[PDB]
């Protein structure tokens, strides 16, 4: 069975693992080859089975796993195309339900205005159709007074005169479409940013954090530093001991949020953000990393905006000190703007933070010193 | 017939223009009075009615006039009411027609990443689907040479055992849609703006007017400052003599128009509007009362609006030095605003002039002096 010394296969070579005839191995091409009996190489070689046989269960097994993984990812891409595709939906629903409601609301406004016009134009109409008939009447009772026999004509005549010149002096005594030009784009445009804000976060003024020295009024909603002369604050690790401010009891988390509040004509203020992270006991200092997320007013009209230096960024002193001051919270973008929102239609940017925050925050409102009475407006949850 | 003194009215009183009898006015009632014969009388009234007619006749005629002119007014306020809600549908739907447009072509862009994901995922799922019974073929045909006669295992056994081992070792190798987040709205709408404009008004560089330095290229829209020593101007009362300036061929007098030129990186420049009214001879003075609306560079990065002052207004210097301004003009509304167009995106505003402008204007491009040789960058109309 050698076929090529005719003589079987009984002795196993290991570096060629072949079989070989008994000459091939004693003196031919495996002469000093390493060799085993057969009956060895094979109880040899069966016993490597059992490893083999594992090695390609536990391959497949992987490969298995892995067609699970990739069949679930081809749902997660059906399904992430369809929020996607939802959220553009939603987002651009957003402008069009503004323009919408605007274009309804113009319209009534002109079918209002155009009807009053007719009406009251229709009524001038028919009174002076009634005043020339009675100039018609006027004029042809005239011509039967004209040529009549002498006396009758002379005893009337002058009562027709005179009833003709004063209806001559009663004569009659003589829109308001917002109707649109250029510009008008433009207006619509910027009332638009205010909309694609979100519903106003309802927040509350929560008196388990107020200084001792400010009174919360309003269902939670405005914030006074007082006349008198306050207790001194307990150890709650979340009650502010010198910094004159108070938070919101509401904590945000995650995604967009908008609040706005009235500061009017107070000339002092912050207003923003703070990390839970960081205590509110003792001085603090207004900087990003230590937990404070700050816009400030000081002396009636100078805009700062807190950010990560030594001294805090003077700002672009608006038209008007401004009244009313709208805060943006976006999470997923790590932003928070600030906004003249004194105009109840346009929002104007103040400033904004471009910084992921690193866990969730507090709506913080620093309703600073009172200062000897000259500070002592309130802060107001719009 | 005195119905008093039973006998005839026969005199007529002209004080109290009645009739009386002979008695009334010899010694009655009438005595004093001024009287004359009634046949008098009647015929001295009888000549103020061709007066009396015409009168009637005339404020007939003029009641007829207003009554036309409340008639005509009636059908005026139905076509304003009908162009002013035409002219609401059309501004609004220029930005419902860009909310549309960029919805679908979002939607698109989502198909196409998606179709991509399902035949890249499928691939590789039907590739190891191939590898995976390529395993099951080795497992039991490993295990048919598992158990059979000594040799023919021998024989065999060890080239399955090299097939199984590079075959495991044969193993296969191992979306991207734009997910939109919270600042998507802001985006929408900062993009928007540049739609709210009208189509680029495509101007031309005058060669009629240019200065005799300047040369217009690319079908008179490139106006390049040259080189070379130039002729002296001839006399034409609107070419350019002494400010290196030249303007368009075409003369804005109505609506509202758009244009954009491109500086790049051009240090020193002016852009604006010039009133016909005004003539180019001469050294010119760049303020509005002047016939002149320009914002202006100078040094690469200054930025100054030329308003009617003694000085002109530095403004606040971009990120980057604008490499295209953008031109609004709206005679409508008066107004010249100026726009930072380097973004093809969004726009940012420069400046603008409020002001009613007399009449009609021409676009004038300071495309400034060469300065020898530090200037030489073109004005480009984009
Ligand atoms: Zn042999
Ligand atoms: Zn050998
Ligand atoms: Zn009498
Ligand atoms: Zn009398």
């Amino acid at each position: 069975h050698c076929e090529e010394h005719l003589d079987p296969l009984s002795i196993y070579c290991e570096q060629d693992r072949t079989l070989v005839c008994g000459v091939c191995a004693s003196l031919g091409s495996h002469r000093g080859h390493r060799l085993l009996p057969a009956a060895e190489a094979q109880a040899r070689l069966k016993t490597q089975l059992p490893q083999q046989k594992m090695q390609l269960q536990e391959a497949s097994m992987r490969k298995e796993k892995t067609v699970a993984v990739l069949e679930h990812q081809l749902v997660e891409v059906e399904e992430t195309v369809r929020q996607f595709r939802g959220a553009v939906g939603e987002q651009l629903g957003k402008m069009r339900m503004f323009l919408a409601a605007l274009e309804s609301s113009l319209d009534r406004e002109a079918e209002r205005v155009r009807g009053d016009a007719g009406v009251a134009l229709r009524r001038e109409l028919s009174s002076l159709n009634s005043y020339l008939e009675q100039l018609r009447q006027m004029e042809k009772v005239l011509e039967e007074v004209a040529d009549k026999p002498q006396t009758e004509f002379l005893m009337k005549f002058s009562l027709v005169t005179s009833r003709l010149q004063k209806i001559l002096s009663e004569s009659p005594p003589p829109i308001q479409l917002p109707v649109i030009s250029d510009d008008f784009k433009f207006q619509v445009w910027k009332h638009m940013f205010r909309h694609l804000m979100p519903a106003l976060e309802e927040l509350t003024f929560d008196p388990s954090s107020a200084h001792p020295s400010l009174v919360v009024s309003s269902s939670g909603r405005r914030v006074e530093c007082s006349d008198q002369k306050a207790p001194p604050a307990g150890e709650d690790t979340r009650q502010f001991d010198k910094a004159v401010a108070v938070v919101a009891q509401q904590l945000l988390s995650q995604g967009e949020h908008y609040w706005e509040v009235e500061v009017g004509d107070k000339p002092r203020w912050a207003l923003g953000v703070m990390a839970a992270d960081a205590s509110r006991r003792g001085r603090l200092h207004a900087v990003p990393s230590q937990g404070l997320w700050l816009l400030g007013l000081r002396d009636g009209k100078i805009l700062e905006a807190h950010v990560e230096a030594k001294e805090p960024r003077a700002l672009r002193t608006p038209e008007r000190p401004p009244a009313r001051i709208g805060l943006y919270l976006s999470f997923a973008d790590g932003v928070l703007a600030f906004y003249d929102a004194s105009n109840p239609d346009v929002l104007t940017p103040i400033f904004s933070f471009h910084e992921r925050l690193p866990g969730p925050v507090y709506p913080i409102f620093d309703v600073c010193w009172h200062d000897k009475g000259k500070n002592a407006q309130p802060l107001l949850l719009v």
